[PDB]
């Protein structure tokens, strides 16, 4: 039994899960501060079979970020981001189906994770586990880990938010902690 | 009357708020994936006269982040950071109290904004607003703004979360945008 | 300034308001009782200047209804239902933008009505009004009215639901009592 | 043990579930449109053993409906409605006790079936099922089928409501798809 | 208009609130502890204009409390209770229609209030208030005060419990705080 | 061990909410005044950081003596015991996920309210009632114990107690002992 097959029916948001505002702010040609856009969003993709589907509220390719022009803005709707940017940030937002999880699977990247509806389980290669609710926070540093969607006892979609920034590659001993996909290698 | 004038009175979370989780992964010493941390957070700061208080979940001081010998925790857990940190990074997550107020102020950064718990009003020095409710995102750049914490008519508390970025100046017609802190009294 | 004014920015649903499962049960070919579909509903359609959006979850076009050969599920798929169908049902789900009214109307037409999400105001051309919390049903009876969203003191969308049905048309006084759109 | 075995004690609504309103509008003398009553519904009626509980918001019994002279108020009031009404609609609200679940059975109608609270599973009869939470819509094609209240893990009541419809009986194969009560 | 007027339609509980369950146990003729009953509470009394409804879930008459013979399940079950009980207690249960509100008025008494659900303001005849939401908690010693059903800018139903204790009579400058009860005599006559 | 170092900032729990708690009183003028806002007293972490209790009032006579304050005294000085002669205590408890009290019995009545999760009672004869938000129960000296179940042993959960001095319950010439249990 593939879990959430077929699920996400409809693209972002999924069913069960609301439809959202991001609001771009910026500055007219005058220097006030105004709003440039309110949306849902960017660059959705579905994940799996219909089983998830990820949302791009923002990217950045460079630090510090250049503003002027609008640069950023075009740069971030000029292209689909990848998994994470060097020297740069991504605001990835997934919709889970009931009892999705993700691979076992390692970025080398630093992770802020915030569970914005539902419960999720984080659990790292080691087999340690945390149950975090909604408002809870993760720092992910770079470790081999799968998100497993619990919600309502595996019934209810959920939805997670991460913000990925660059990290040097993690050094144990020698040994370069190196970064792998599994199957999540199909949606990047 | 000044809102929520000493309605923080035991840090964060404010009365009406969660407490929460902050998880911390990391390396053992065998190269596993581990959970090095499971707190409230850090550098927990009261604002005003007890109207609000900051939590600092982490923050990072170079890109990229170096994360070996755990130097980035000791950075992040050894000093309060500033406003935004240059070439680096902060997640700060705020408890508004009831019908809360920010001054219009401007921050040199790009921020990423998310409704916790509540409803904001987002009003920029233009008269432009947008009312965020929970689950909603703001991308900040570098504008002139004032939070406006409208949660239940103005008699709920309510948490906000932004990542703060680095940016460069945002030069309009040859002027720098310039930064500044707001001042409530004189609006 | 009009009230919800471009919210809907990406049709059904409205910000803030949840995406849905519709499911259609059938027969199979061994006589089986199985599902058919399950998706967003149908027929989705801006209202205003993108303050509402409406969603035909189903509708019928005769009594009794005629389920052989699946000619009903065409029926309802094939064409976008009027406002109400002479013999007949429409299921009808509309999500209101914060603030966003319905204009004074009538309908020959008796109305299941029930709060999906949200609070509303239902007020009548007499100027009596009910406000409905999340769960309450309204029977109207082909009386002319207007619903008005206000949840959260007009800062948060809505959801109704209304069963229409057919209904005579209604006398009062000798006088019957006249469809108008108002808007 | 039986689910939810005298879990309703006090009739509608169940324990744990909100009692609602419902309005029923209407014309006056003048032909103004006024709110008629405003009561917790009617028919309730204790099903099993103190396991559930519906609450019929509302019947027609002839398509399309008369409201003149409030006879459709009247024959809504006087009677309780069977299962379905021939020609006609039943607005059916049950309350259901933790875990609690229909037999089996086929109802020779179409039914609108929206979660009002709570997460329920519908299983058909060749074993198909969808799990349907707050807000989902179902639109029962007079197949053969099973309501479980899932709610919480099977210790929350939930709350479901059926518009049932009269619709001609579906014909598989040549063979009439025989209504049955189940158990 | 008169707020909540008729909005209680069919006493406890309120339209938009939860029908609730109460459990009292007690012990079998082997020790062996078991439950007696699960219910909607007792005493319901309509208050107001159908404004309000009150829901008695418990109530003692001595301290310490009697249990032996269920003598006091007997004594709460047997007779609606008054305000307050000397040397005793009651746990009412009070639902609010919505921007209701009970007068300003004291009761010689200590009570426990819980927002059960909702929000609630709080009024002491200084003028005082403040804004209880759900799982806040009062103690009311002998005070005069209002309670104001404010829940979702007047038009929610929202639900309080009290625990009411009896305490000895307040004296400010040798001068008795005698309690009082305004239009809230009609609804304990 | 259940919520073994959940509670790892005592007063709330991760996932409950901080409260108000309000304290009226009398002016020198007698006008009924507020005279504190806080976050209850008396906070005891239970088990292995697996729940913690926050008392937010006690008496110790009937009837109450609430001139010179002396009520609010008595109730800050001293952290009460299980349960007051002649007197009440109001005692709120967060619990871990599926953090469980033992079976035990105190010789009081105590009146139960579900503030937040799902809660199952389990008398000593093995009969239970599942209690959700809301749910009240009167435990007349009952041998029982609490457990959280809230969302499947995975969410935290609060209760409150208002507990009241009650006589010995006899049964058949026999004293039902109380005990603290393990
Ligand atoms: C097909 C089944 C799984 C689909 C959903 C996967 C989501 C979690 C994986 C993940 C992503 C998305 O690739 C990130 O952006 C980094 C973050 O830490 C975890
Ligand atoms: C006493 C009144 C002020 C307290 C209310 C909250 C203010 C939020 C201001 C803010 C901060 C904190 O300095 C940021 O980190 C950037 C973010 O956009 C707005
Ligand atoms: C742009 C502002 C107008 C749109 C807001 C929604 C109006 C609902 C009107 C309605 C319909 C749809 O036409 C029905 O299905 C009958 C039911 O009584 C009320
Ligand atoms: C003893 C426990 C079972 C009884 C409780 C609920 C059963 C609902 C069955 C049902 C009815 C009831 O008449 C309908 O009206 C059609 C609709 O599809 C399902
Ligand atoms: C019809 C207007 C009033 C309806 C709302 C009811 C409020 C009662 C307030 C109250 C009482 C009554 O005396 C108590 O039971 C003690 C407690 O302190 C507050
Ligand atoms: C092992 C970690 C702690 C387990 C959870 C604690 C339960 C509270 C026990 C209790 C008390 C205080 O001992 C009361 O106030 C009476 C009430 O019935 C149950």
């Amino acid at each position: 039994v593939l879990p959430g097959l077929n699920y996400v029916h409809s693209g972002f948001p999924a069913p069960g899960l609301r439809q959202i505002n991001r609001h771009i702010t910026g500055h007219d040609d005058n220097g006030k501060s105004v709003f440039l856009s309110t949306d849902h969003g960017d660059h959705h993709r579905i994940m799996g079979e219909k089983q998830a589907v990820a949302n791009i509220l923002y990217s950045t390719q460079e630090t510090p970020v250049q503003l002027n022009g609008n640069v950023d803005i075009d740069k971030a709707a000029k292209e689909e981001p990848p998994l994470h940017y060097h020297n740069g940030s991504i605001v990835r937002m997934i919709d889970f189906a009931p009892a999705v999880e993700s691979p076992l699977h390692r970025a080398v990247s630093i992770d802020y994770g915030i569970v914005v509806e539902g419960v999720f389980k984080l659990v790292l290669d080691s087999g340690e586990e945390r149950i975090m609710r909604q408002g809870d926070v993760s720092v992910q540093r770079a470790t081999a880990h799968k998100w497993i969607n619990i919600t309502d006892n595996g019934t209810a979609p959920g939805r997670m938010m991460w913000i990925l920034l660059d990290c040097h590659d993690v050094v144990v001993n020698g040994q370069v902690m190196e970064g792998y996909l599994g199957d999540l290698e199909k949606e990047y």
